[PDB]
């Protein structure tokens, strides 16, 4: 097993996956690491098993169809993994916790959003469709773009949204296009 958390790349109190070499802090893993379960398989392993059980699940899909899916167990898991993949980028620290807005010449967004809130929402089963999760994720970066305007700090929004979008296309097997 690894000696650092796969998500935040620090040492500490780590839980080890029994079926791959990754390790996690308790609350870096999504969902949080389960109390018992021996053996324990992490989210990367669980996502790999889905693919192996249904190899056709990797054929191309339309984004519009993916968004309308109901949050059954397997879509729930995919959304948790996609959220995890964003937290894996150290630039997610800017979007994790509840933001505030007091900048000359800007007004704050009508509907603030942050990664920990989406985390909570997923954990409490508040999303009924994939569309709900994806809207809130994209709202995070859109609020950032709009508020920071021509400050070069807007680029953090672009960069973390690219991580999100690439991972979304990968995890939900969106049809490749030019
Ligand atoms: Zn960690
Ligand atoms: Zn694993
Ligand atoms: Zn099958």
């Amino acid at each position: 097993n690894s000696n650092i958390c796969e998500v935040c790349n620090k040492w500490g109190r780590l839980f080890c996956c029994d079926t791959c070499p990754r390790s996690f802090h308790e609350h870096c893993h999504i969902p949080s690491v389960e109390a018992n379960k021996n053996p324990w398989s992490c989210i990367f392993c669980r996502i790999k098993t889905i693919q192996e059980r249904c190899p056709e699940s990797q054929s191309g899909h339309q984004e519009s169809e993916v968004l309308m899916r109901q949050m059954l167990p397997e879509e729930q898991l995919k959304c948790e993994f996609l959220l995890l993949k964003v937290y894996c980028d150290s630039k997610s620290c800017f979007f994790a916790s509840e933001p505030y807005y007091n900048r000359e010449g800007s007004q704050g967004p009508q509907k603030p959003m942050w990664l920990n809130k989406v985390k909570t929402s997923l954990n409490e089963q508040m999303y009924t469709r994939v569309e709900g999760f994806v809207q809130d994720m994209r709202l995070i970066f859109h609020n950032h773009k709009e508020f920071y305007r021509e400050d070069k700090f807007t680029r953090l929004g672009i960069q973390v949204q690219d991580i999100f979008e690439k991972n979304f296309r990968n995890i939900f097997a969106i049809q490749e296009t030019s």
